[PDB]
C-alpha cells in the first residue's frame, strides 16, 4: 500500500516519434512545409509539437519508426531576458535513450 519512491524533480525534456513527412500548410497564399508529431515529457505525459527543417539540418535521416528528443529552454535563463521558451534543437534517438514511463507510452506495452 506504499512505497519509498518518492522523486519529485524532472528535466525540460521532451520526446518525439516521426510518423510522415511530406506535409504542407499554406499561409499567406505560401506553401510552408512543417511536421507535426505527438510527443511525451520526462514524465510521460502527452504532447504535440510542430517542429521544421532548418538550414543546420542535413536530409536522410528521420526514420519512420525512430525516435526524437526536443529541448525545451527557460526563458530567463540566468543572465539573459530573451531565452528559448520555445523548442532550441531535437535529435534523433533510438528507444534506449528514452526514459521508462516515455518508452511504454510510445509503445503502448506492445513489446
Amino acid at each position: 500500500m506504499e512505497r519509498a519512491s518518492l522523486n519529485r524533480i524532472g528535466k525540460d525534456v521532451y520526446y518525439m516519434q516521426i510518423k510522415g513527412e511530406g506535409t504542407i500548410e499554406k499561409v499567406d497564399g505560401r506553401n510552408l512545409r512543417n511536421y507535426t508529431l505527438p510527443a511525451y515529457d520526462e514524465d510521460g505525459v502527452k504532447k504535440q509539437i510542430t517542429f521544421r527543417s532548418t538550414k543546420k539540418e542535413n536530409d536522410h535521416k528521420l526514420n519512420k519508426y525512430a525516435f526524437l528528443r526536443l529541448y525545451v529552454d527557460q526563458d530567463d535563463n540566468s543572465k539573459n531576458e530573451i531565452s528559448s521558451i520555445e523548442v532550441k534543437s531535437y535529435e534523433e534517438i533510438q528507444k534506449a535513450d528514452l526514459p521508462e514511463k516515455v518508452k511504454d507510452k510510445f509503445t503502448i506495452k506492445l513489446e
